[PDB]
């Protein structure tokens, strides 16, 4: 019934919000739609897997908030296996390699590829993290899709193909579905193309021992009975002195303030009194989440390491159900596994199959990519299609189709009277990740603390000390990487000696 | 508590479905979220305007279902004023014209404009009304926005700007917001560019005497207390033998079947048990509605008629608040009024202003386009910003961003167990309009009748005899229009 702050959503964002509120002396309640906490993080435990992350999993350098929160809860990280070779599978053949990107040998193609990544970061540096619609060419970049941008930038099909796979993997959407401005913001606010895409030194470096689900669960442990499970929120009424929050099992909660810690578009599941202001009312119908099936295939041994493959595959081509994989072997060396994502339109297309038909297609793909008949011998399989989640809407996160971010972006975290907005989508650094979740949750909690007169305004946004355990190597370039011409820039140099 | 069919939504779609079911002898209940019926139609009455449509208003030849239902309810139409000359205002200057499209004089620009309209209709000829995702090129067209299509087709700035305004007017959305496939289908399923853009012999031919709101109000009168106002549906449970539907103020309704007659995205407001199938779960986050403010400025007389202007203005440019207007004068010649639409991003931009401020910007604009000082002396003003409606989401209708129609279009009208889908979005002819609302309400009502064993399968989709009152004339083209070359085709000929 009565408390200081109702937190809607028990994902990482709402749990981190609740925790900061609770540690500061406020009476908090978390109302969660599902019969579990964790949201888009979910750790399954059974005998056959021990544990496995079926939703968000990876943490890496620069994600300092989630590392600190997890560390304080008693959690530990281990490194994703990248000891052996990565594989870039393109046009029906596998090419082993090491480093941030597969090596390009054709010099034209090398210029084009180098120019593409460079330009992505170049554009991204024009986009303020906390205000992407403030980019000088915001309008122009928002009024085109990533497909149209790739068409302009890539003078080789090779670069276009690789870039398409990058977009699909980063935002589980098609290049034609997303705003170029948004997508360029999304990469920048994660530290750029190298940081977002890498294992060592990047987004995919680590996982938590025991699963990421422990983050939400351990905060629930601390909060005790303050976390109401199976309370989907249906109605928020701010016409009276205290905010009123009603659940689907007709329970009523009364609070000074509310934090909405749910993906933006799921705000539609809530009836508002009085109605949302116009801009938000429309924004939450315009912000879909991606489509992905996260699949884990278990084997007797991590046989791929014996062939000097670490288990990372970048797999191009329409016939390939999975376009990206990682080694998911437990740190102790057992429960050998390959994690792979079925992305965007393929998540849609292949959801029609049975679980056993999807397993079959994945083993056959891995057999071919790894040149290994053993991949045909799985011992177990787990999978999650995030598109069927009523209380997620998809994964990993919310994407912005063209024209949306500049028109409606401003309102994503604008308070509505006594409702404040958390959820990874409102973050300025690793939005879409567990990291963005902790940032948006703690920031929304702090907005309410300033509203109550408990902290000055300059404590609303707070920077984070760098993890001592997972430190960040800078993202550096080389001279030639910086100054090699693009393909048309070389065509321009050729025109000039010929004139 | 118990009945045969709960209909969610009392807009024209939900009312038309409930009326057909009740006329078959079924027990229906209509659950309506607002304190009023009509949805995206809304007729306001006061002494100053007598009555004024603030939502959907216009009807025309080929829209035989809405015309039929309205006739049966005792409603009559009158013709929108198109006697005098239309106006095209471009780079600060009015060009009066007669006929549907503004004439173009420069020969290249001419080839470019001609080609643009003709190409939109030839592309439409390959798009099935009932399944646009089966167009030969569905993926290719769905994977680009109308902006991109326009960058490709239009060789002149003139064509591109008129085409842009055309898109903004038809679907209240920017050219870069919307799928080319979806837009091309939207136009095709209204009978083509001419039919959709025309007043005489097109979609803006007519208004209802007394307001379109009467369509839903008069069906509510038939149904009496079967319609439950201020009952927003929150929860639908299909786990048991009877379907259970719960509303916000805790009422429970139990039925054999449900018709959802709300815009697709508004399905998000309802919690479902069991969850929706995946494709629907995701679809209904992918389909926003457009942005529009409908503004009606009142004047002492239809002074524009005196200068041989009919009141229709097509007004180019970023600076103009309103890009399109029609004469809103009552048939009697009184309550002189200009109706204009503030479209898409302008509706977002200009909503921050006060009502008086918007009035003043509209009057200065109309004074300039009509070239009349009398436009600066309004006697009254009414307006409606549909962007702000929790239970509409915008207007006129739902648009599809790039990639969505090919990927999720099929689910739009697919039954989910015992829930059938109505609403103008699920129509195959004049979807987006009151006409589609009717088609969709009746079809979804007839799917249930067939599920109950009351009618054969071939009676679910029914053709509609042409209205005697509003007969359609054929859309024609000329030899030159069919065969003049495009700009690049005139280049390939040089
Ligand atoms: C789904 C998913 C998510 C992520 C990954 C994979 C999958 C399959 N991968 C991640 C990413 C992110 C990439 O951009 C990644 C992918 C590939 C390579 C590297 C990294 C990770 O590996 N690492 C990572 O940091 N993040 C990953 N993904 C995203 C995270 O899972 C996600 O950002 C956070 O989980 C989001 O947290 P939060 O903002 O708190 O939001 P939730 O959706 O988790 O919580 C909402 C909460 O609200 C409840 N709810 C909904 N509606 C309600 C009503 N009406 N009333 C009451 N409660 C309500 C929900 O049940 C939920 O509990
Ligand atoms: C808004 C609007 C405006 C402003 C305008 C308009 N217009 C029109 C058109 C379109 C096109 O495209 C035009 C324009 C221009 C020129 C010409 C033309 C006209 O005029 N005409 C027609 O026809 N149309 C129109 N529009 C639109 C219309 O209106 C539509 O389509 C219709 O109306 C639709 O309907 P429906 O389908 O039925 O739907 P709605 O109405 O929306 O309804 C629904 C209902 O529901 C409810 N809800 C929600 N939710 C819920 C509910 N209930 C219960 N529960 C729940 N939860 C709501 O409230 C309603 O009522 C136009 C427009
Ligand atoms: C395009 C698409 C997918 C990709 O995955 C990587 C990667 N994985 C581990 C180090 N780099 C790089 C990359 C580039
Ligand atoms: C482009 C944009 C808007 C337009 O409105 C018309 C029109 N109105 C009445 C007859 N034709 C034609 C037209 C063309």
């Amino acid at each position: 019934n009565k408390c200081d702050v109702v937190v809607v959503g028990g994902g990482i964002s709402g749990m981190a919000a609740a925790k900061l509120l609770h540690d500061s002396g406020l009476n908090v309640v978390v109302l969660e739609a599902r019969d579990r906490v964790g949201g888009r993080t979910y750790t399954l435990r059974n005998q056959k897997v021990k544990y496995v992350d079926l939703g968000g999993s990876y943490v890496g350098p620069t994600q300092n908030r989630i590392l600190r929160l997890a560390k304080e809860l008693g959690l530990e990280t281990y490194k994703v296996n990248e000891v052996e070779r990565l594989i870039h599978h393109v046009k029906g053949k596998s090419y082993p390699f090491r480093g941030p990107f597969p090596p390009v040998w054709n010099p034209i193609t090398y210029l084009d590829h180098n120019n593409f990544w460079r330009t992505m970061d170049d554009m991204g540096r024009e986009i303020p993290s906390d205000a992407p619609w403030k980019a000088p060419l915001a309008e122009e970049w928002d009024n085109m899709t990533m497909k149209e941008l790739l068409d302009k930038l890539c003078w080789t099909e090779s670069a276009k193909q690789l870039a398409t796979l990058f977009v699909n993997l980063c935002v589980t959407a098609e290049t034609h579905e997303v705003s170029a401005l948004w997508f360029l913001w999304y990469v920048k606010q994660c530290g750029g193309t190298t940081r977002i895409a890498s294992t060592t030194n990047g987004g995919q470096e680590r996982k938590f021992v025991g699963g990421s689900g422990q983050v939400s669960e351990r905060i629930m442990d601390l909060l005790g009975d303050r976390v109401k499970l199976e309370r989907p929120v249906i109605y928020i009424d701010q016409t009276r002195e205290n905010v009123l929050v009603e659940t689907l099992n007709h329970e009523m909660y009364e609070a000074k303030y509310v934090i909405s810690a749910i993906p933006p578009t799921l705000g539609m599941k809530i009836h508002f009194n009085p109605p949302l202001p116009m801009m938000r009312n429309q924004m939450i119908t315009r912000v879909p989440l991606g489509s992905v099936i996260k699949c884990i295939v278990y084997y007797k041994e991590p046989f791929w390491r014996k062939k000097d493959y670490c288990g990372t595959m970048i797999i191009d081509g329409e016939e390939a159900p999975v376009a990206y994989t990682l080694d998911d072997t437990k740190p102790e060396g057992n429960y050998a596994a390959i994690m792979g994502f079925i992305l965007a339109h393929k998540a849609r297309k292949l959801a029609r199959l049975t679980k056993e038909e999807r397993l079959k297609k994945l083993c056959e793909l891995y057999a071919k990519v790894l040149g290994s008949l053993e991949a045909l011998e799985p011992v177990h399989y787990e999978e999650k299609n995030w598109c069927e989640e009523q209380y997620s809407g998809g994964c990993y996160t919310t994407y912005f189709p063209p024209g949306i971010l500049t028109q409606y972006g401003r309102v994503l975290r604008q308070p509505v009277d006594r409702i404040y907005f958390a959820g990874t989508e409102t973050a300025t650094h690793w939005s879409g990740y567990m990291e963005g979740a902790v940032e948006a949750g703690e920031r929304a909690a702090r907005e309410i603390l300033h509203a109550m007169g408990k902290i000055p305004e300059d404590e609303i946004w707070q920077s984070e000390p760098e993890s001592v355990d997972v430190p960040a190597q800078p993202i550096t370039t080389t001279f030639l990487e910086r100054h090699l011409p693009s393909v048309p820039g070389l065509l321009r140099l050729i025109g000039l000696t010929t004139i």
